[PDB]
């Protein structure tokens, strides 16, 4: 599609958005055959994701050079459940079989959504208009196996009913570990079940007036090394929606409830984490000229257990903000913008600000001008921990980014240069074994993509250069790689649709913790390439298969973790 919706909160079309921005479909992953979210934004611009091995494996998603809290992760527009105790989003375990949709605009948005919009945001949607029943699996090169029923459908006029079962399961390969497991190993593969379950209740009491119901959840277990962690979450949601010619509204809420263990192996002596975090929202869009306004107001509860998060006492996070959104198209310049105030629990008032304004200076082409501002909410355990420090400050980030973006001969394209100054890092003084504000970073990057055709052929190219550093040391910040270079290549020719996935994943620096002291290394990095391929058996069945690493490249996204290899997957699915 080319309308996305997280932008300004309301639909909107792409091409009005001023900031680079990507969408991925249910029907692409289907095709890319991914197994995981990760995968599934691996492709994307300006996505540097790590990982503690294959599958279920602890994670981190660096957006366009910051850290990696910098990045906000909505689900169905909500801020990421997961993301709550650690304050840093991780969707290792957020099951693929609930994404149908995604969206993704890089650059600061807290002047709408608030902390973490930093480096960008990604709206993972869960809902679909896609009516009819479908049974679906998949086997695979590690014991991988999947199965899944799914089926919408209409319970008369006005309502329509979601439903959804999906189970996957790997055991894994050992993912050695290094600087972790200490003296023994962990000759063991290291496994991740997962088990889901959603339903969803949509009604229309008008043409304009809508309403829904969610419920969805998930029970996973992965076990790592140097431990079984067993997770259980399930979260909520219901809204009503008035959509008019002129006049957007909504009303959403939504409660989540995580439990997160590890144990064992086989009691005591084990960290139980746990969250209920509450959302409630109401926002209102109107359509004037050409061009929108918008506003709304956003609070938060999130509240923790005992023990959570390694923090002494149960807490109570409460925030509340409130911003304005705009845009407006003049002439052949375009004008975007939000404003946002929030006030949270402990640091109190903090507001936020971006504006774009862009020219399309002939027609197909396009100069994009952005100044925008976003922060970064201190979490429990730097606030409240062993080493905590409850007057923390937020963390503060201003970005400036100019873009090229055009249609040239049959080629669709775009070049930005962004720079992101970081302020305000909080960090630890071994002085006082406590955290303070104080560090900062400076980004300097590049982003270029591209899709076009020829023949037969579908391509869609991009590249960045990124130049994180800490700005007083002036040094390369670690566990990013400043060059990443991504191609697709989609064709159809008899009744086979293909899709090469090229991937260069450039050199990075790390630690290995193997051992004290811990010493920087760099990682020389390296090509990817996956095949895959569907056919249509009849106009129910699709068959696919896909060979993931079809080279067998070894290599590392975090020392000492060892990642997958070529893999093997089959798979089918059924629509009736
Ligand atoms: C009704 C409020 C519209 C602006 C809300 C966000 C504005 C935040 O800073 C924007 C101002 O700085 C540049 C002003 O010129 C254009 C503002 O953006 C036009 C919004 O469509
Ligand atoms: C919706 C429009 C919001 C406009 C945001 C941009 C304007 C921000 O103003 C200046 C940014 O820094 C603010 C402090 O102003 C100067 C502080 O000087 C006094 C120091 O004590
Ligand atoms: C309708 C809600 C308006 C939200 C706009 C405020 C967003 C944050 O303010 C703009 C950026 O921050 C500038 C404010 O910082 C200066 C604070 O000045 C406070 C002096 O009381
Ligand atoms: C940084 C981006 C620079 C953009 C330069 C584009 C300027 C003009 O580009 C296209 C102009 O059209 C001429 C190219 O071929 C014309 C095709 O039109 C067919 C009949 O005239
Ligand atoms: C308008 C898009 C800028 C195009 C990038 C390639 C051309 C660069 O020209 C000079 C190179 O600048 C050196 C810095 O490179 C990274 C800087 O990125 C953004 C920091 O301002
Ligand atoms: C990129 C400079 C040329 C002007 C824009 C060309 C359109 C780019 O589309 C292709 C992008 O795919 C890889 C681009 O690599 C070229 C630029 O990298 C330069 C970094 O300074
Ligand atoms: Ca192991
Ligand atoms: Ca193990
Ligand atoms: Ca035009
Ligand atoms: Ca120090």
């Amino acid at each position: 599609d080319t309308l996305v919706v997280t932008a300004n909160r309301f639909e909107q079309p792409r091409s009005t958005v001023l900031a680079p921005t990507t969408v991925v479909t249910r029907q692409d992953i289907d095709r890319w055959q991914s197994t995981s979210v990760n995968d599934v934004l691996r492709r994307l611009p300006g996505v540097d994701i790590t990982q503690n091995g294959g599958s279920g494996q602890l994670s981190s998603i660096f957006i366009r050079g910051t850290n990696a809290s910098h990045v906000l992760v909505l689900i169905d527009g909500v801020r990421l459940n997961l993301a709550g105790v650690s304050g840093s989003a991780d969707l290792s375990q957020f099951p693929i079989a609930l994404v149908q949709r995604v969206e993704y605009i890089r650059g600061p948005r807290s002047a709408v959504y608030g902390s973490d919009a930093i480096g960008g945001v990604v709206n993972i949607i869960t809902t679909r208009d896609e009516p009819g029943t479908e049974i679906s699996a998949g086997w695979g090169s590690n014991s991988y196996q999947n199965y899944d029923v799914s089926t919408q459908q209409q319970l008369g006029d006005k309502t329509r009913v979601t439903l959804l079962g999906d189970y996957a399961h790997t055991h894994g390969y050992d993912v050695v570990a290094y600087g972790n497991t200490g003296t023994q190993a962990q000759t063991d593969n290291d496994g991740f079940l997962s088990k889901t379950l959603y339903g969803a209740l949509e009604h229309n009491f008008t043409d304009a007036w809508s309403g829904f119901v969610r419920g969805y959840g998930y029970d996973n277990r992965t076990n790592y090394d140097a431990d079984t962690r067993k997770l259980y979450s399930q979260s909520w949601d219901a809204g009503l929606r008035y959509n008019g010619e002129l006049i957007k509204s909504q009303l959403i809420t939504s409660y989540s409830h995580s439990k997160d263990y590890n144990y064992d192996p086989h009691d005591s002596s084990a960290t139980l984490d746990e969250m209920k975090q509450y959302t409630v929202q109401w926002a209102n869009n109107v359509i004037v000229g050409h061009g929108s306004i918008g506003a709304g107001v956003d609070w938060q509860k999130q509240t923790t257990t005992p023990g959570t998060g390694y923090v002494e006492d149960g807490y109570d996070q409460r925030n509340t903000g409130i911003y304005l959104t705009g845009l407006q198209q003049v002439g052949d310049f375009t004008f975007e913008g939000a404003a946002r105030s929030d006030d949270n629990s402990q640091f109190g008032r903090h507001g936020t600000w971006q504006t774009s304004a862009g020219w399309e200076f002939i027609e197909g082409y396009r100069f994009i001008a952005s100044y925008g501002t976003s922060y970064k909410a201190p979490n429990l355990g730097q606030l409240y921990g062993f080493y905590g420090n409850p007057n923390l400050d937020p963390e503060k980030s201003k970005q400036w980014e100019g873009a090229f973006e055009g249609l040239t001969a049959g080629v669709n394209w775009r070049i930005s240069g962004y720079r992101n100054d970081v302020s305000d890092l909080i960090d630890y003084d071994d002085h006082t074994l406590k955290y303070y504000n104080e560090g900062k970073a400076r980004i300097k990057g590049v982003e270029a993509t591209a899709n076009f055709d020829t023949g037969p052929l579908t391509h869609t190219v991009s590249y960045d250069y990124v130049d994180a550093r800490n700005a007083i040391t002036d040094t390369p910040l670690l566990r990013r790689a400043k060059q990443q270079v991504k191609y697709q290549l989609d064709w159809q020719l008899y009744d086979f649709d293909w899709g090469i996935t090229y991937q260069y994943l450039g050199t990075r620096y790390d630690k290995d913790y193997s051992s004290y002291p811990y010493q920087t290394v760099k990682m020389g990095g390296v090509s990817l390439w996956d095949l895959a391929v569907a056919y249509p058996v009849t106009s129910h069945l699709t068959v696919r298969g896909k060979i993931a690493n079809l080279f067998d490249k070894d290599y590392e996204t975090v020392y000492g973790y060892q990642t997958a290899g070529r893999e093997y997957t089959l798979s089918g699915s059924y629509t009736f």
